[PDB]
């Protein structure tokens, strides 16, 4: 269930690493 929630974290783990 966590590994599936990561996707939700990508919104921060991504957008963050994207800085934009």
């Amino acid at each position: 269930g966590l590994f599936g929630a990561i996707a939700g974290f990508i919104e921060n783990a991504w957008e963050g690493m994207i800085d934009g």
